[PDB]
């Protein structure tokens, strides 16, 4: 059958990459547009039904999608979201690979307080990427706002009723997208909150910079390669990552790789620094980004940018 946890029907495949395959789809009940995952029942590593909980303990945040349905058809576990747009890699690519200093710090914010949310909800997330925060679609209310997507690799830092911190820790598997990653996952140690902003101000200079000094470094082995990216990290100041561009930047670097392990983040401090830049350079925050000029003001187009995505 074409439709799929009784009232979504299936539509094209826009990808596989994480665990399963995914599609579009529609609600036959009310038209609206609906992402699907498909994890094989038969896996060793089970993940989809995990995700389902994450997505429900943050319902209601503010850029985490709905999940409206899991259950099992088949041989596949199902998992029924909100369909959202392109993601940030996908429209710093259709830019030219680079996104201007007014844009950096819109969806930085945004970025940040996805992830405050997150950190509020007792998880760290872990694999911190431009290509897992998304945009909405065209014409809706949340076209152009930030949303963060794929909690396969999030997990508790602290007891929920609690609050108690997870023990600090070392020799731990190296999981995690090098180009990103902070510091700590490249040596090992148990990740908590400062890991997930460290890689948001990766990512940050990433979209200021056109890339990364670490990028594109040459080894033998995966694990050579990484140990090359972090040994790169280690050793290029933020003030030089920074050469040319608002020093918030490098001050947002550096004081959250200066995190104590255990510590709460001040969240809305980073917000304000990164807001300052704005009032340096003389301009508004009022959500103008760079890809909304895409195509003489029409935005991103399927054929013109998607087709080479
Ligand atoms: C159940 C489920 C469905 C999808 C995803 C997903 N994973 N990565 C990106 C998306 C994703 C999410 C929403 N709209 C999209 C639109 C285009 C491309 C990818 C996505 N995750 C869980
Ligand atoms: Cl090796």
């Amino acid at each position: 059958s074409s439709v799929v946890g009784l009232h979504y029907k299936i539509g094209k495949k826009i990808g596989e990459g994480s665990f399963g395959v995914i599609f579009e789809g529609t609600n036959i009940i009310n038209g609206v547009p609906v992402a699907i995952k498909f994890e094989p029942r038969k896996t060793e590593a089970p993940q989809l039904r995990d995700e389902y909980r994450t997505y429900k303990h943050l319902q209601g945040c503010d850029g985490i999608p709905n999940a409206y349905y899991f259950g099992q058809e088949g041989l596949h576990n199902i998992l029924v979201i909100d369909l959202l747009g392109p993601s940030l890699e996908d429209l710093f690519d259709w830019c030219g690979r680079r996104f201007s200093v007014k844009t950096v710090v819109q969806v930085a914010i945004q970025m940040l307080t996805l992830v405050e949310e997150v950190h509020r909800h007792d998880l760290i997330y872990r694999d911190i990427k431009p290509d897992n925060f998304l945009i909405g679609r065209r014409g809706a209310t949340d076209e152009n706002n930030v949303h963060l997507i794929d909690f396969g690799m999030a997990k508790q830092y602290r007891d929920p009723r609690t609050k108690q911190h997870i023990p600090y820790r070392e020799k731990k598997s190296l999981s995690g997208t090098a180009r990103y990653m902070s510091i700590n996952t490249h040596l090992g140690r148990e990740q908590s909150r400062r890991d997930d902003l460290e890689a948001l101000g990766h990512v940050f200079f990433y979209f200021l910079r056109g890339q990364l000094p670490w990028q594109g470094l040459k080894a033998p082995t995966n694990k050579q390669k990484y140990e090359k990216i972090g040994d790169k990290k280690r050793t290029t100041p933020a003030v030089t990552l920074c050469d040319g561009l608002p020093q918030q930047f490098a001050e947002y670097l550096d004081s959250v790789r200066s995190l104590p392990f255990d510590a709460e983040p001040p969240y809305e401090e980073y917000r304000m620094l990164l807001l300052s830049v704005l009032d340096d350079l003389g301009q508004a925050c009022d959500g103008d980004m760079d890809w909304m000029h895409l195509n003489g003001g029409r935005g991103w187009d399927a054929t013109i940018n998607k087709k080479p995505n």
